């Protein structure tokens, strides 16, 4: 039997850079919300202990793909405690709708969905806590996706606190440029002294993304996408870009702006949700 699992995108509703660690990593205060939109992952169990990703993801080698790294990591960890049945394996395929990076966390979501799905299908019985712990080694966004709830993140992104921000409708655009996360974080003009604040304060303050000024300055087309969207609604960068989102109260307004917007915005409309579609589908 084949099973299908959601792999939703996320948005950083806000993102503040508070400083830099001894190793150059940046400490942050950020808010995650899921989009009811993303990739779909299909799994068929194997009994020969093999992991086979049947669908190539543009420019990513089999062993480099987060789907495969997640599956192997779970296999190894579960086997360490004797919680992996002999012969456990899987054929995996993905319907990839999300862009590469862009600040939507697509790869991290793929990894999280795989961890949760295989844990379930192989009957390993690991807790979401255990999955999120191993998931962190694959990236700070992974635990958020694994845990399934909108969350405020601190430290370098590893310290999570579940929260319940307003759920809005979003128009998410992407001009086509692939911005590598490290390119933004290494920029000399990037703000790195935003004061650390309490969750209560951050939730009542205007939402913004500290990376946006840099993204706009260095990528003309990101600046243009922002210019166009700001004509219609509050809009900002998510993650380190290049994706930008515009906020709306209803689906109808969002979709009407999408029809009006330049086609090169490559936009899609999706509802923000505080419970991940992955966990929702498991109810
Ligand atoms: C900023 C976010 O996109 C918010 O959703 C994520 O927290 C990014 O975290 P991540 O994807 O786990 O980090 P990666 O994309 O693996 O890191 C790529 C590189 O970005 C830089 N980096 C990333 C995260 C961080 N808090 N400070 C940094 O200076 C580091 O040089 C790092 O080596
Ligand atoms: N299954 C996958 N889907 C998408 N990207 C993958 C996958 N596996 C590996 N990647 C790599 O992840 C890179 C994106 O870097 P980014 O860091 O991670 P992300 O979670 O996909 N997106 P972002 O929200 O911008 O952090 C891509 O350029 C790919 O090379
Ligand atoms: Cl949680």
């Amino acid at each position: 039997m084949r099973t299908q699992w959601p792999s939703p995108a996320k948005l950083n509703l806000f993102l503040y850079i508070t400083g830099q660690r001894a190793d150059g990593y940046h400490t942050l205060q950020t808010l995650f919300q899921f989009l009811d939109y993303g990739d779909t992952i299909s799994i068929e169990l194997r009994d020969d202990g093999d992991i086979r990703l049947l669908t190539p993801v543009e420019g990513v080698e089999h062993e480099d793909n987060l789907i495969v790294r997640a599956a192997r990591l779970l296999m190894k960890t579960a086997a360490d405690s004797g919680r992996l049945p002999t012969g456990s394996g899987a054929n995996i395929s993905i319907d990839k709708r999300l862009p590469m990076g862009g600040g939507l966390g697509g790869g991290s979501s793929n990894a999280a969905t795989v961890l949760v799905a295989l844990n379930h299908l192989w009957q390993c019985g690991l807790s979401m806590d255990e999955l999120a712990e191993m998931g962190l080694t694959l990236g700070a966004d992974v635990p958020v996706f694994v845990r399934g709830h909108a969350a405020f993140a601190e430290g370098v992104g590893e310290i999570l606190t579940p929260v319940d921000p307003p759920e809005k409708w979003y128009l998410v655009a992407h001009p086509g440029v692939s911005i590598p996360t490290p390119v933004i974080f290494k920029d000399p003009e990037l703000p790195r002294n935003t004061p650390k604040r309490s969750i209560e304060t951050l939730l009542k303050c205007e939402f913004s993304n500290d990376c946006e000024v840099i993204a706009r300055k260095r990528f003309r087309e990101v600046d243009a996408v922002l210019s166009w969207l700001l004509e219609y609604a509050p809009s900002r960068l998510t993650g380190t870009g290049a994706c930008v989102f515009a906020e709306f109260d209803t689906e109808s307004e969002a979709r009407q702006v999408l029809e009006q917007a330049p086609e090169w915005l490559n936009g899609f409309v999706a509802k923000g949700v505080n419970l991940s579609p992955l966990h929702r589908a498991m109810l």
